[PDB]
């Protein structure tokens, strides 16, 4: 598989303007959607924090003291209305949502509990959702007029951190894609051949689209698939829609209100 580069071709986006320097990348991911189908930038300082935080998620995962099994999801505090957040043990990993950073309480006490991981993940998470809300705007951008705003949730976005690890693409509205410690991750193209981004232990960042996503543009925008091969540590955002709101579509140009939400999507 074709290996590409990404490091000084993507656009820059600077942690301290990310809201202007997107808005000047607006015509290159606009164009990395039309001609990959999914979308990347380059985030200068931000694989320093993710590293840091994969490896604190490393360590924690070693933890013989309080485990990070006693925060696995069937004992930690869920939304009744919502995404299962927590730990997922043994490949093993954690879905840190919003309303974890939140506290919401006791769903907060993995964090209280491994405050350094804690802190790196809080903070990725707060950067990954502002940059991943601007390519959403990007996204409803090349959409008809008078398409809706994404309504992209916070508390029912999460963070997922993988530990040990086929084709698949994201239920949710989008995915960002945080540089792993490992090369191995794959995109399809439009014509159906693979290429393997260069991401491990860089700044870049990959924007994915998701299923909620194709179904709202009504399939103006595949999903981006994607697959993992290896030869390890992974990040990667989940941005979802409030679930209790309102399904729509743009068919044909025009708007829909459906009576499905988007929890229903899911199930
Ligand atoms: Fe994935």
């Amino acid at each position: 598989v074709p290996l590409m580069e990404l490091s000084g071709r993507a656009p820059v986006v600077r942690l301290h303007d990310i809201e202007a320097d997107m808005a000047a990348a607006t015509d290159a991911i606009r164009s990395q959607l039309t001609g990959w189908g999914f979308m990347a930038a380059e985030v200068p300082g931000i694989g320093e924090r993710v590293e840091a935080m994969m490896n604190e998620f490393a360590a924690a995962c070693r933890a013989t003291g309080p485990s990070l099994s006693d925060y696995a999801y069937d004992v930690v505090p869920q939304l009744a209305v919502g995404g299962t957040h927590g730990f997922f043990p043994y490949k093993e990993f954690i879905h840190v949502s919003g309303a974890m950073i939140g506290d919401q309480p006791g769903a907060g006490d993995v964090l209280r509990a491994f405050p350094a991981f804690g802190t790196r993940a809080a903070e990725v998470f707060d950067i990954a959702f502002r940059l991943i809300s601007l390519f959403g705007e990007v996204v409803r951008g090349m959409m008809p007029p008078g398409t809706p705003e994404l309504d992209l949730s916070h508390d029912a976005t999460n963070l997922r951190v993988i530990h040990y690890r086929h084709e698949h693409s994201g239920i949710q509205m989008l995915g960002l894609q945080l540089p792993p410690s490992d090369q191995g991750l794959q995109y399809v193209l439009h014509d159906g051949t693979w290429v393997e981004p260069v991401i491990a232990g860089t700044d870049v960042v990959l924007c994915a689209i998701g299923r909620m996503l194709t179904s709202a543009s009504d399939g103006r925008f595949r999903p981006s698939t994607h697959r993992v091969h290896t030869k390890r540590l992974s990040s990667v955002l989940f941005a979802y829609p409030q679930h209790k709101a309102r399904q729509w579509k743009m068919v044909d140009g025009e708007l829909m209100s459906l009576n499905a939400t988007w929890g229903d999507f899911i199930d």
